[PDB]
């Protein structure tokens, strides 16, 4: 017998104590080693309600990632709350590692195993575990990178699809690689991303067909973001410690719904901090080839308002609330207290 509850979680990882990489350093001192032989108990004839949009596990992961970044990525100038902080900003080794979230004694994590689970409501196939799977704390906008994939069909997630103000998470069932490079020996901040146009357009077509099932077969159209901060209008992510900002106009191309798609990118030093603490200037990029190859496993979308009297629904890449990144992985878990 159990009940929904919140508690202080701890983390586990396979971090190396001899690594200088920042995620490894953080996890070495903030996490315990993983369980080599984890146990999972599949519950019989149980019905449990989940709500990925109201899950304290997400807030806790957010706090960890903020703590990790604050200790690891030092901007040269911090501009928070009228106070100016000038400090050293050394170049670091940066590459996210999987982090597991675990319950203390008296508590357990319930895991929804329904294959078409959208993140909210009842789940028929539930199991109990002591820890989540390994989740990489990848901070990005527009595109979700290096995450887990949906096992069967593409999944559409939203707290309220009818409310256009609520972010939509698209969960892909097949990854598409994105190849981003700041080339070696000149604009040191000029970069680009390469994506297989055949693979991407095929996946995007499948996404449109899924959205149709949720929007009464209305016509599905993609458009570039209307405006706002660069972190929202562009695909932003961190590669090897460097902040990349990529133009995704070519990705969301209704005409294509075949060759290599090349997105123009820029490395930015002056960014709006995702932690919500104003603006910051980070150090200029390292020398040589800067390269990151990632799997696109999800998409964050915002739906246009004012389309009720038309047969079209318009979707634009967006997000920015990094908590949604954690929701895309934590959706199937909830903490309960054993009475
Ligand atoms: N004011 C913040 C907090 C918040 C809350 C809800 C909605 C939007 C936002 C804004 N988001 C951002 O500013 C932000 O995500 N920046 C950023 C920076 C670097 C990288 Cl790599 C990256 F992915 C992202
Ligand atoms: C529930 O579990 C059974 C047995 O594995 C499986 O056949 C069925 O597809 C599951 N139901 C859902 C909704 O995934
Ligand atoms: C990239 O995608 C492939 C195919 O799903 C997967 O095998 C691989 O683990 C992914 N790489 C990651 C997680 O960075
Ligand atoms: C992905 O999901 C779609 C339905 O959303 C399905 O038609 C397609 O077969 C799936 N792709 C793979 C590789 O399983
Ligand atoms: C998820 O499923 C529940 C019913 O199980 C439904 O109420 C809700 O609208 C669904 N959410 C989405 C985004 O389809
Ligand atoms: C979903 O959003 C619509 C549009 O704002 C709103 O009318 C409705 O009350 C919302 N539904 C729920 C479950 O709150
Ligand atoms: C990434 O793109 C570069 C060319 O820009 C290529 O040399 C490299 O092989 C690509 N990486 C992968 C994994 O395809
Ligand atoms: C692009 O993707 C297709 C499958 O959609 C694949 O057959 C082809 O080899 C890819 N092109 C390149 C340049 O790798
Ligand atoms: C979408 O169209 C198909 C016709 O192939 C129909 O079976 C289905 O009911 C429609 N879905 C909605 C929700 O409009
Ligand atoms: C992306 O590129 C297109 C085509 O050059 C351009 O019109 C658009 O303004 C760019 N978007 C941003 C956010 O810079
Ligand atoms: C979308 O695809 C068409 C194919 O002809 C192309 O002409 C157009 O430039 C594309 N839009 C972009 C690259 O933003
Ligand atoms: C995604 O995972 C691959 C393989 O570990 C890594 O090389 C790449 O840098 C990752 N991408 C991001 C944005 O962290």
């Amino acid at each position: 017998v159990w009940k929904d509850a919140d508690t202080t979680l701890f983390c586990a990882s396979d971090a190396k104590a001899h690594e200088t990489e920042v995620h490894n350093v953080w996890a070495t001192h903030a996490c315990v080693p993983t369980d080599p032989n984890p146990q999972e108990i599949h519950l019989e004839n149980v019905t449990e309600n989940f709500n990925m949009w109201k899950n304290n596990m997400v807030e806790q992961m957010q706090e960890d990632v903020i703590s990790l970044w604050d200790q690891s990525l030092q901007p040269c100038v911090k501009l928070t709350g009228g106070s100016v902080i000038k400090q050293a900003c050394p170049k670091i080794s940066f590459d996210p590692i999987p982090i597991h979230y675990c319950t203390p004694a008296g508590y357990v994590i319930l895991k929804c195993n329904d294959k078409n689970f959208n993140g909210t409501g009842p789940c028929k196939n539930v199991s109990s575990v002591q820890c989540t799977h390994g989740i990489k704390p990848v901070v990005s906008t527009q595109l979700l990178l290096n995450g887990s994939l949906a096992e069967e069909e593409i999944i559409i997630r939203s707290e309220n699809l009818t409310n256009n103000a609520k972010t939509i998470i698209v969960h892909l069932n097949k990854s598409v690689e994105i190849n981003c490079t700041r080339p070696s020996n000149g604009d040191i901040r000029k970069a680009y991303c390469e994506i297989n146009g055949t693979k991407w357009n095929k996946v995007l077509k499948q996404v449109t067909e899924k959205l149709k099932e949720h929007f009464n077969n209305k016509t599905i159209i993609f458009q570039p973001p209307s405006g706002g901060d660069l972190e929202i209008t562009m695909h932003s992510f961190n590669c090897r410690g460097e902040f990349f900002y990529c133009n995704t106009t070519q990705l969301f191309n209704n005409t294509c719904i075949n060759g290599t798609i090349t997105l123009p990118c820029k490395i930015k030093q002056i960014i709006n901090m995702w932690q919500g603490t104003g603006q910051a200037m980070y150090a200029p990029p390292i020398d040589g080839k800067i390269n990151c190859v990632s799997n696109i496993t999800g998409i964050l979308l915002t739906r246009d308002g004012g389309a009720n009297n038309t047969s079209n629904e318009t979707f634009r890449p967006g997000g920015g609330n990094i908590k949604d990144n954690w929701r895309s992985e934590l959706y199937k878990y909830k903490v309960v207290q054993i009475e």
